[PDB]
DNA sequence: GTCCGATCAACTGTAGTTAAGCTGGTAAGAGCCTGACCGAGTAGTGTAGTGGGTGACCATACGCGAAACTCAGGTGCTGCAATCT
């Protein structure tokens, strides 16, 4: 896999100069600049769905730090994008909407009807130490 | 939808606030490439299980031949009798 993006795709090439960069990100910035058109916003937003452009790379790492910060779920640690990236995960562990089943972590007969009731088993068969963080987390 | 016409400022007459860069010695933006650090990517791998097809060995079958066994053919004398003498 190396030795072919190393000796026949010469990926990592400049298109224009011939110089060659050490990752992706370093050839796109210099792109945009030593081999730049005439455009007055040499800089856009790399991420998913984000449209804006930007005068000078320190105002593209301010917007990438600033509205595409690479965020984990409070709850469950899996890794997403922004606000709207951690508000759209957040609807998952919602019980209000989703209406979920409840189980023990290990006991494989559980089949509870209310929240307060899953937290006998848990009370009980376990204790208040390793219950499942989605179950104690009344934060709203 | 349109009608009147009041009304913030559109577009119209002159009176007074803004850089650029010179002498310098100088620290300030905006920057570059090698390097290091973890997350994720490329993707072949590591046990583990379901199926199949090959190979060996058997026995079952007929069909031709091989020897078996049963029952009746065949040899040869002579005890007894009859033809020729
Ligand atoms: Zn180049
Ligand atoms: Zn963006
Ligand atoms: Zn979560
Ligand atoms: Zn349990």
């Amino acid at each position: 896999r190396a030795h072919i993006l190393s000796v026949h795709l010469h990926k990592l090439t400049c298109p224009h100069c011939n110089k060659s960069f050490q990752r992706p990100y370093r050839l796109r910035n210099h792109i945009s600049k030593h081999h730049d058109p005439e455009v007055e916003n040499p800089y856009q937003c790399t991420f998913a769905g984000c449209c804006k452009e930007f005068r000078i790379w320190s105002q593209l790492q301010s917007h990438i730090k600033n509205d595409h910060p690479k965020l984990k779920c409070p709850i469950c640690s899996k890794p997403c994008v922004g606000e709207n990236g951690l508000q759209m995960h957040m609807i998952i562990h919602d019980d209000s909407l989703v209406t979920k089943n409840w189980k023990c972590h290990i006991c494989p007969d559980m089949s509870f009807s209310r929240k307060h009731d899953l937290l006998t088993h848990y009370g009980s068969i376990h204790t208040e130490e390793d219950i499942p963080l989605e179950l104690k987390y009344k934060i709203s």
